Parts: C-alpha cells; structure tokens; sequence
C-alpha cells in the first residue's frame, strides 16, 4: 500500500513548505503527508489545510485524531479551535468538522491505543514553566508510551534529549540547528530509537512541538 516514510528505523528530515499539496478525500482540504503506514486505513502524519467556508458531515475517530492548529481556527460543534490549540481526540470519539476561516493543522491518525480515552484541548503557551537553561516546556499529554512538548527556545539555547522509544519534532517558529542543518517553520524531523536529539535556537529562538517515545508502538491499523 501507500507507504511513506514507513521504514522507523530511517532518520527523516523534511521542509514541508516545499512539499505539494494534494487532494483528499474532502472538499477544500488538501494534504501534505509526512509518514503513512497500512493498507486502506492509514497510521498517518500529516499537514493539512482546509480551505475558509469548510463544512462537513460527521465522522469518527477509529483510531484517534491528535492535532495541533498552525495557523487560522479550526472548529467543531465544541467551539473553536485557535492557532496553537493541542487536540487529542481518542478512539471512538466523534465530530463535525469544519473552519469558518480557514485553518492548516498538523495531524496523526491511528496512533493512540485503542483503549485510550483522554480528550482534550489545551493552548500549547498558556502553561509553559519557568526556563531552564533558555528552554520553557509546557506538558502537553503524558502516559506509558509517548510524552508530548511545547518547547519554546531562547536565542542560542540547546535542548538535547536522550529519550527513549523515538522522537519527533515539528518547528513552530524561528529555527533550530539539528545535525549541522538549520531547521525552520514548518520543517518536521523523525529521528528512529535510539539517536539523541540536540537542538539548538538560532538568533530569534524557537518554538518547537515535540514527541517522544511513540516509535515503540507503531501498529498499521487492525
Ligand atoms: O492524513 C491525512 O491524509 C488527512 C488528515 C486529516 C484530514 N484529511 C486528510
Ligand atoms: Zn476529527
């Protein structure tokens, strides 16, 4: 089947801003995919941009929908959904989707266990700590296999992790240096199990979004 970037053990670095956008199966909603990986239904990653005036019927949630807004507002029958806006809406969940304005998210499908049942939104800002070392983190979703982060880097600070179980990373804005390579808005990283992550802010820092630990539990949907 359509499988991209479906080899975990391969390191993976992309610009999405120069990738195509390609139709979906939705009206006025166009995609960029990151990883994919199943036959029919997909354990996804991806951009994706739904055109101002977008409306739609319902759907479900067989696998769960984590999200996070990049731009515009997104919006169900829960209200809005702002720039910056974290979503996990887990297995079984449903919803009308839509965006009045317009909205491009990055969005994961079928990676929640199927079992999980904590849903909720949050503003990635609102409970970033005190800094550390010119890093900031705000905990946005932790359980026994992922931890998820919004990191926000002052000029010239270096985040390194040595977390388990694999780790992506999607720059929100400003830019880091990875491996020698400076990493801005909208660049999207897969780094397998095992390799460290050290990032470093450039001169007008970085926020970045961040999750660890989830390459242990990749499963083509059943
Ligand atoms: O990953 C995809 O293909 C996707 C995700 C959300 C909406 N439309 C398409
Ligand atoms: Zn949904």
């Amino acid at each position: 089947g359509m499988e991209i970037n479906a080899d975990f053990t391969k390191p993976v670095v992309i610009d999405t801003d120069q990738l195509e956008w390609r139709p979906s199966p939705m009206k006025g909603v166009e995609r960029r995919m990151l990883d994919r990986i199943g036959g029919e239904v997909a354990r996804a990653t991806s951009i994706v941009r739904y055109a101002p005036g977008s409306r739609f019927s319902a759907h479900t949630h067989d696998g769960g929908e984590e999200f996070i807004v990049l731009d515009g507002v997104f919006q169900d029958e829960h209200g809005d959904y702002p720039a910056g806006t974290y979503v996990r809406n887990p297995p079984t969940t449903s919803h009308v989707p839509g965006s009045a304005e317009g909205c491009t998210i990055f969005v994961k499908l079928w990676q929640f266990d199927p079992a999980d049942r904590t849903q909720f939104s949050k503003n990635m800002e609102a409970e970033l700590g005190a800094p550390v070392e010119g890093i900031s983190t705000s905990l946005l979703h932790e359980d026994e296999r992922e931890t998820v982060t919004h990191r926000k880097l002052e000029p010239g600070a270096n985040l390194t992790s040595e977390a388990a179980g694999g780790i992506e990373v999607l720059v929100l804005d400003g830019d880091v240096t990875v491996n020698d390579e400076v990493l801005g808005r909208n660049a999207w990283l897969r780094l397998p199990e095992g390799e460290a992550l050290s990032a470093t802010a450039g001169a007008r820092g970085a926020k970045i979004w961040m999750k660890t630990g989830h390459l242990r539990f990749v499963r083509t949907p059943e």
